[PDB]
């Protein structure tokens, strides 16, 4: 019910690896950004990606962490930035890691909008999404190739006004 | 209509830039790739682009430049691409002509799976011509390309292997 987001450093490197245990779960979790299997120098080169910024979600109770979160993509001309690497580690929690970077994209970066992508077979997140706020735009056509088949993803949006009105 | 793809060159420079007058134009046409004014140095680090292919659009009766379009974000992983900065100088006829064939550059060429283009909302019969050769509208990217004070929405289309193939 308490969580909070922190920056995702060296130290949280492990536990991330070991919460990504298939190619399959690692697509569907990151897409292209990394190659299986996850590991700390793939970790190391994406917290000094420029214009991303990597959390991990503290339990604010036990300080345990529960989960990772990434706003990337910050584009200071358009005003936009992507939400992705969303991981719910363990067992809504999902809509609290999400309002968090919300907060920190409109409030403090001041941005006009915020992109996602899930794949369409992961009903339940994009239920989740909906419920907060964000809006379906379209359904990118078997655009991920996974071993010998291709993937759907939802591209959805949420605009400033949309969080802010 | 006699219309062919030529390697984009340093000697085609000139023409382009001169073709790509304003800011608002030069985003129409490119997007985020540029800086207004284009110049031989952006030209440059285009044509010299990994996983990028820029071609001039001429007309095999004259010798003309009538066009640019270029096949780019060449993904050999997720085996896709995207056609964008389009330019047709008959608009109608010569733009379904440029893209027949990068798509078949793309498709037949390539052996790609998957192929995108961008096309601004306002744009409608760009949109509608695309259309007509068998892209699909997939979403609105809404106001995802700041202009000045305003936002523009974009047409995000594709067209897969099997939709070439029919
Ligand atoms: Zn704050
Ligand atoms: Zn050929």
């Amino acid at each position: 019910m308490v969580i909070k987001l922190e920056s995702f450093k060296k130290s949280d490197f492990k536990q991330l690896i070991n919460w990504i245990n298939s190619e399959e779960f690692l697509i569907q979790w990151s897409g292209n950004a990394f190659t299986f299997p996850l590991d700390e120098q793939q970790l190391e080169k994406y917290i000094e990606s420029a214009n991303t910024l990597a959390f991990k979600v503290v339990d604010e109770e036990t300080s345990d962490v529960i989960g990772h979160i990434s706003l990337g993509q910050i584009d200071n001309i358009n005003k936009s930035a992507r939400i992705g690497k969303v991981l719910v580690g363990n067992t809504s929690i999902g809509k609290h890691m999400m309002k968090a970077v919300l907060h920190i994209a409109f409030d403090e970066l001041k941005l006009h909008r915020v992109t996602l992508g899930v794949y369409d077979f992961n009903t339940s997140a994009i239920s989740a999404y909906e419920a907060i706020g964000f809006v379906k735009e379209g359904l990118l056509r078997e655009s991920k190739r996974v071993g010998e088949t291709y993937w759907n993803l939802w591209e959805m949006s949420m605009l400033e006004y949309e969080w802010k009105k």
